């Protein structure tokens, strides 16, 4: 299993503009288009992102291209972030995937907001950190996905996804 397959499981793939769990306009593999209520603002952003007149729809190829860009940007973001980089560097390969997953869903800023949990991960206090991560809006809003990520940090294996 790898970051791409993990994220493809968590986000799904949709080839027509859709609304995410928060109600925002998204397309592909969790690619947020805009937080704006306008489907028109969304269709404009989409065309700008793809470089063609899409009319709210894209091909598999376009979805994957967007996905490659987003995972890349998430990774580069972590490495440039002063709060995030040290944590990332301290982790093993599977757990690194869990942090990337959080960053892709919630942005750098958002994850950087989990101060206490980050400190516990850096310390390698797995169980403690899993309990702390669960005390967030994130966990209450998307509990099954949060649980999968949480189990990933807790165990350092892909068991939560080997099911799926």
């Amino acid at each position: 299993m790898n970051i791409f397959e993990m994220l493809r499981i968590d986000e799904g793939l949709r080839l027509k503009i859709y609304k995410d769990t928060e109600g925002y306009y998204t397309i592909g593999i969790g690619h947020l288009l805009t937080k704006s209520p306008s489907l028109n603002a969304a269709k404009s952003e989409l065309d700008k992102a793809i470089g063609r007149n899409c009319n709210g729809v894209i091909t598999k190829d376009e979805a994957e291209k967007l996905f490659n860009q987003d995972v890349d940007a998430a990774v580069r973001g972590i490495l440039r972030n002063a709060k995030l980089k040290p944590v990332y560097d301290s982790l093993d390969a599977v757990r690194r995937c869990a942090l990337i997953n959080m960053v892709f869903q919630m942005g750098e800023t958002g994850v950087a907001g989990f101060e206490n949990s980050l400190r516990m991960l850096q310390q390698k206090r797995w169980d403690e950190a899993a309990v702390n991560l669960a005390k967030s809006r994130w966990y209450n809003q998307t509990p099954n996905r949060a649980k999968r990520v949480i189990t990933t940090f807790r165990t350092g294996t892909w068991d939560a996804y080997k099911n799926l």
